[PDB]
C-alpha cells in the first residue's frame, strides 16, 4: 500500500484504488497501473522533475528503504495476474532489489522529489511507475 500526495491529488497504484479513489476520479491508465483522485486537503509531496536513474525506495515487507539503480521509464511485459490480464505495462522502470505484491505503493525518491511508486516485482527484482513527467501534478 502507499500514496503520493501532492496539491489536490493522491496518486496510487490503479490496482489498489479504491471506491472514494475512483468516485474522485481525475486521470487513470490501466497501461501504467496509475490512478490520480483529488484530495480536499494540500498534500504533503514535491514531484522530480529530472532524468535520475538512482534513488531510494520504501520497502514495507522489510519495514525499510534500500538505495536502486533502475531502467529508464519503458515498455515491459508483465504476467498475468489477478489485477490485469498478461500485457505490456508502460511507463515502468526496473531494479534489482526485494519486493513483495502488498509492496505496491511504496515510494521512490532521489534528491529531487517523488520519482514514482512500486508496481510490479518478481525473483529479486522490484518496478516502479513513473510520475515524473505528469507535469500537471504541479499545478
Ligand atoms: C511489487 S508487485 C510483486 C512483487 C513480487 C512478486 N513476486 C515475488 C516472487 C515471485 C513474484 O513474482 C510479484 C509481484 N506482483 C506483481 O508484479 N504484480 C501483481 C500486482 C499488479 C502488478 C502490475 N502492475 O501489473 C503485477
Ligand atoms: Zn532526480
Amino acid at each position: 500500500s502507499g500514496a503520493i500526495y501532492v496539491g489536490n491529488y493522491r496518486v496510487v497504484n490503479r490496482h489498489l484504488a479504491t471506491h472514494n479513489d475512483w468516485a474522485n476520479l481525475v486521470w487513470e491508465d490501466s497501461s501504467r497501473d496509475l490512478l490520480v483522485s483529488s484530495t480536499t486537503a494540500q498534500g504533503c509531496d514535491t514531484i522530480a522533475r529530472c532524468d535520475c536513474q538512482t534513488g531510494v525506495y520504501y520497502c514495507s515487507s522489510r519495514r525499510k528503504h534500500y538505495p536502486v539503480s533502475f531502467s529508464k521509464p519503458s515498455l515491459i511485459f508483465v504476467e498475468a495476474s489477478e489485477y490485469y490480464p498478461a500485457r505490456y505495462q508502460s511507463h515502468l522502470m526496473l531494479a534489482v532489489g526485494h519486493s513483495e505484491p502488498g509492496d505496491c505503493g511504496g515510494i521512490l525518491r532521489c534528491q529531487h522529489g517523488v520519482v514514482g511508486i512500486v508496481s510490479t516485482g518478481g525473483n529479486g527484482l522490484v518496478g516502479f511507475a513513473d510520475v515524473r513527467d505528469l507535469l500537471w501534478l504541479d499545478e
